[PDB]
């Protein structure tokens, strides 16, 4: 039952996936190959930094927030992730990154500002695209 859960990651946001496998590794340790496959994935679910980009109002902390992410995808090599699986998660990535990037700039409300600032505004978020 517990042991045989699983989930798409196609679907969902990233914080899903994270609390997913947060929270099951956390109900294991309260069955042997979950165990395995839970212990083997776990150094990429700790400490991972999402929140960050989810408290992001400004797009230099947005884009700070990307690059802390992709220096916490560095740590396949000592996991066996499933390929395809990642791929998803970075994807998920870039859902809520472009929902926060709507949220943002309806806070901006670029239609309504003079040119020069949306300018500014917008080159930075085109900074943030080159850095992604």
């Amino acid at each position: 039952k517990v042991t045989k859960l699983d989930r798409d990651p196609a679907s969902g946001t990233a914080l899903q996936e994270i609390s997913f496998w947060l929270n099951l590794e956390r109900a294991l340790y309260r069955l042997k190959q979950a165990l395995e496959t839970v212990n083997d994935y776990n150094p990429l679910m700790k400490d991972f930094p999402l929140n960050d980009l989810l408290s992001a109002t400004e797009l230099d902390k947005i884009r700070q927030a990307l690059v802390a992410i992709f220096t916490h995808l560095r740590k396949i090599r000592n996991t066996k992730y499933p390929i395809q699986r990642a791929l998803r998660l970075v994807e998920a990535i870039s859902r809520d990154l472009s929902s926060q990037l709507l949220k943002v700039l309806g806070t901006r409300k670029l239609m309504h500002v003079a040119y020069e600032e949306f300018e500014k505004v917008m080159v930075a978020c085109f900074e943030v695209f080159q850095t992604w």
